[PDB]
């Protein structure tokens, strides 16, 4: 047993009956965190006789074999000779007395001639991490690497944001607590913690509460191949790798604090306040100035809603009690929870839809109790009240999405909103095969899917153009009054760079349904353009309430547009590769850039809603 | 390093440096498999300076301390003074030339005084299990346990059964593949293969062509808590803990082969027939003897069923890559692969609705059709096209249940049921609260819940019978003239039992949702039961075939009910418990007791259907 000292490297040779025992002795004082670290290098010829370490301690015992071996799981195996490791610090209670720490290392071999190794053990002397300052590091599959971090008094959360300019190797960040076995290694990091998958990005919310000592463990944990993240395998860090295999991922980690309750509460009062401005406002304007159908409608919405509302329920519930953040889809930089949410911002964002839906179902009321006023005293209004529901429910089902976004938890709304279509269109065709037409497509390449691919979507994008026309030519009072054609051929070509858009699985851009409502949304608002067009075409005059309304759809949309090309996450990939596109809060430090989505597109849906009701009121004196 | 031999125990002491080493040399032969096993015990004084246990190896350092510690998650520590451990066997290769293996066994202690032990070190007889046999055995939290598995040539599948007479300790079974890394830790097993929780029973079915060489480990690991089963801490075998907790666990495991594929094929085979069997006698009763509402319900299913194949699609596929056996809730006693589905038994169970309903159809659109017919040359079909749809709704959506059943996986087809009823109940009173009624029941306590929790199943089951008497008096052609009472006081007592067989443990037994549906169709029925009653109470004579639909009808409910009550599994508990119900097939070596009550109730609800339908025809001369 050499006593050796730290931070001297020691080279050595053992064979079947050599046992080299080195002991290293160190102190540490009450306040201060050692964190001793272990090196050992091999030289790879072993490999049928590796060399085997085992570090004792006072009550733990590290052993490994230098070389590391790792099976890749189509029957691969990986070798890397540096193996570094930190053993579990023990800290001098604060203001009590220090402690002497004794540390043995036993290097030992079972071979017939030699066995070359080098061995270092150091002291960490960055081992804990501060409260608002960038660290910078390097891990490997088989040099693990954890720190630890206090919280200050008057912090209550924390976002431990780590960043890596490479996506490859794919890596693990788990958050352990102060115990002292610490799980570092491949088997293990997904025991015991919070942990996320990594390529670029990382980033995980703690709260203080769930931590006793309020003190935790951030571990680096580098796999050995890129397969829960997509690559499968990449090393540009060590071209030869059966050579010298250094899967070296660079990273930095900063411990952020996060936002006040007082963030919370008045970016909550901004959103319910902006959009109660409407009330306040359409009140004024009303004021200053002076069915079996929707039953029906309600009974299919409460009982579409329901069994989404307990399925989302569960998944954030399993989230929460299991580590895993690989299973929800959020924008982890801009995500804050409030009870069990986990992201309430992007719920609290569906705000516009509930409210502004239901003041649009208050005004086509107001509309048609008038108009059964003046008509018993002496419009198709069953369809305004169905756009009127199916807007609350895209904001409920949508905010039931943003519980937990997953591969299986979107496709919910999106067919809510065909059927809700359907219903409409039967409704509408009754009092005046294309409808299944869109039925088979939307049911089709609903899981079917390059070239043959292409023309499953150059197929559904047209197909989806001709219902919308299909179904506009019967939802307009006066479709053929109005043109009794030259934007018939730029509608077409709108749809044919609709179409061409699309292609081979994408051309650019996804999730057929949602893409194929897209284009079905997008070509009956250019149907009301056209309109309004053929309108003016004629000299009816246009109310000022239907131009206010149109020059604000058009805003309104284009602003909501912008943000709508952002894709902050993805379920399309893994999790890893989701979590490295989202980005920080750009509205109240509580809003990432869909949320600014989710409250212009319910105010321009809403806008639109409302100029495709009020926009024939020049008819009322041309009976 | 003494010259050691197996099977003689060794006591020692251990201090700051002494590092006693044990040298064991042995042999194998190529075919057989020798599978060393190492017992060190402790004497429970030392905690603070454990006795460290090293097992070198050619290729392998198992590390562990003796006294093995155990953190309980509520704060709680456990130790354990035995500790035993096998070995990774390597085996000789066949035919080629046996293997001398030379094993240590470094015991070590920082200790300022000694520290006891013991060490015996043996060879396990009967490592690997035989193809149909069964093997009693014991295992503990610090005595994990592993056996080995050769596939005979002419087997492509098995079942390994576990089976516990006691439900404590909660243990995991999984199965590694051959691969000295041997995961069998409590942070270990959950980590590369398919493992399954386990209370008293657990069965894993294994595929030939997933393994390479034919062959698997299945490691049982004891876990030091109940958790994941539900009683949280559970010592009976060793009434003082702190002096020697041994929760040991009794386990016989039998490796049984698997059904061959003309299983398969006759009970497909018998399911079709026996169901096309009714299309064949149909068609000869018939022959021998010589709507926007649809398309509204068609639209609605459709929409409903895709998001639901699409999410139960994910789970599958998740629970398939993922070895993780505790998210589907099989019976796993009687679950047949076909793809990927992993239990096709109970999936092609349904095939009575799908079938049946689809026949009923066909019925119904033949009567209605010859109405028409004899209508305009010179009944509600509607209400019975939405009873066939539910059917056949309900054989599809309960098959997307039966893909992988949750307890986020439920609640999908009894909200269609829902629906269903309360858009016939609409269209039902237009031609002619109560419904919203039981939608503000069947919502509330959807996901509310002692006493107080009584009141609102004996008030929830109250306000379906006056829901579903409420929907029959409106149903009924010749409701009032019919009864124009002592059956109405003798159904309030079914009823009356019927709520107070509810309030209970939560309710005398599991889903509100479904309990509620389930009180409806009884009352349901009972109400026809009830007319048919009144009917012969007039000289009205009842035809043939509604004669025999109701005797059937009659019959074929007694006989689906006894198997309605089996309860092979349940996802109100954990999956330990779940597992702990599941028994074998019983008909045809195919079908369990769930999968005679899909077919038998979808017989029994098409004659019941039928009866309603088909009954008053001795009015078609009372015109
Ligand atoms: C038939 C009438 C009654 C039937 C009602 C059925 C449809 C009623 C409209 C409500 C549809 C709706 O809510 O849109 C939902 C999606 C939003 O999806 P998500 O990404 O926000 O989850 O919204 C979109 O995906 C829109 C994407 C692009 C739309 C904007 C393009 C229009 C811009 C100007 C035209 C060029
Ligand atoms: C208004 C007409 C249109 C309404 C549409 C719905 C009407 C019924 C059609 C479909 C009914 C149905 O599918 O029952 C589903 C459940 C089965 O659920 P599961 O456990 O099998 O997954 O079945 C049950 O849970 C039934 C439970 C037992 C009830 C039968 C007992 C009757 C015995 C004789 C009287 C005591
Ligand atoms: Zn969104
Ligand atoms: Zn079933």
């Amino acid at each position: 047993a050499r006593g050796a000292d730290f931070d001297h490297v020691y080279s050595g040779v053992v064979n079947l009956s050599t046992e080299n025992i080195y002991s290293f002795n160190y102190t540490s004082q009450p306040d201060q965190v050692t964190a001793v670290r272990v090196y050992v290098n091999s030289s790879s010829e072993n490999l049928n006789y590796p060399v085997l370490v085992v570090v004792r301690q006072q009550k733990e015992v590290l052993s490994w074999q230098v070389p590391l071996l790792f099976q890749g799981l189509y029957q691969r195996s990986y070798n890397y000779q540096e193996v570094s490791r930190t053993l579990c610090p023990s800290e001098a209670t604060n203001e009590t007395g220090p402690l002497q720490q004794l540390i043995f290392v036993d290097v030992a071999s079972m071979a017939p001639l030699g066995a070359q190794y080098k061995l270092l053990v150091t002291k960490l002397k960055h081992f804990q991490l501060r409260t608002n300052v960038a660290f910078h590091f390097t891990a490997s599959p088989s040099q693990p690497q954890y720190f630890l971090y206090k919280f200050p008094k008057d912090v209550d959360s924390v976002i431990i944001k780590v960043v890596s300019e490479m996506a490859y190797p794919c890596s693990v960040v788990s958050v352990q607590n102060i115990m002292c076995p610490v799980y570092d290694l491949d088997h293990n990091v997904e025991f015991n913690g919070v942990y996320q998958s990594m390529t670029k990005k990382a980033a995980i919310t703690l709260q203080k509460k769930d931590f006793p000592g309020e003190q935790f463990f951030v571990v680096f944990v580098i796999k050995p191949e890129d397969y829960a993240c997509g690559g499968s395998f990449f090393i540009q860090e060590k071209e030869n790798q059966t050579w010298n295999l250094q899967r070296k991922k660079n990273l930095e980690v900063t411990i952020v604090p996060s936002i006040k309750e007082s963030v919370y509460v008045k970016s909550s009062l901004f959103s319910v306040f902006i959009f109660l401005s409407f009330y306040l406002g359409c009140l004024l304007v009303g004021f200053v100035h002076y069915k079996i159908y929707f039953w029906n409608i309600i009974t299919i919405a409460v009982f579409y809603a329901l069994p989404v509302i307990q399925l989302v329920i569960t998944y954030q519930t399993v989230v929460n009690v299991t580590g895993n953040q690989d299973i929800c889809y959020y924008n982890f930089l801009c995500a804050h929870p409030l009870g069990v949410l986990s992201a309430f911002n992007n719920i609290l964002s569906n705000l516009g839809h509930v409210l502004l839906g239901f003041l649009f179902l208050l005004i086509v009321l107001r509309r048609d109790i008038l108009h059964r006023r003046a008509l018993e005293a002496k419009k198709h209004f069953g369809l305004f009240y169905a756009m009127g529901i199916a807007l609350m429910m895209e904001g409920v089902l949508s905010a039931c999405y943003h519980v937990c976004p997953n591969y299986s938890n979107f496709q919910f709304d999106t067919s809510f909103m065909y059927m809700i279509a359907g219903l409409c269109m039967l409704k509408l065709y009754q009092t005046r095969a294309s409808f299944a037409v869109v039925i088979m497509v939307t049911v089709l390449g609903v899981v079917f899917g390059v070239w043959f691919w292409v023309i499953f979507s150059a197929i559904h994008v047209l197909a989806s153009l001709a219902l919308s026309t299909q179904i506009y030519y019967m939802g307009r009072f006066k479709i053929d009054l109005g043109i009794f054609m030259d934007r018939m051929v730029l509608l077409v070509v709108g749809n044919l760079v609709n179409w061409s858009f699309a292609l081979f699985g994408l051309i650019y851009r996804r999730d057929f349904a949602s893409y194929m409502l897209g284009i079905f949304i997008c070509n009956l608002l250019l149907y009301l353009a056209f309109y309004i067009i053929m309108k003016l075409r004629s000299s009816e005059k246009v109310l000022p309430v239907p131009l206010f309304c149109i020059v604000a759809t058009a805003v309104m949309w284009a602003a909501a547009l912008y943000f709508f090309f952002q894709n902050l996450s993805s379920w399309e990939g893994t999790p890893a590769e989701s979590r490295e596109k989202n980005r920080e809060c750009i509205l109240l430090d509580f809003f990432d850039d869909h949320d600014i989505w989710h409250f212009l597109s319910a105010t321009a849906l809403f806008f639109s809603f409302l100029v495709l009701l009020t926009l024939d009121d020049d008819l009322d004196v041309v009976r």
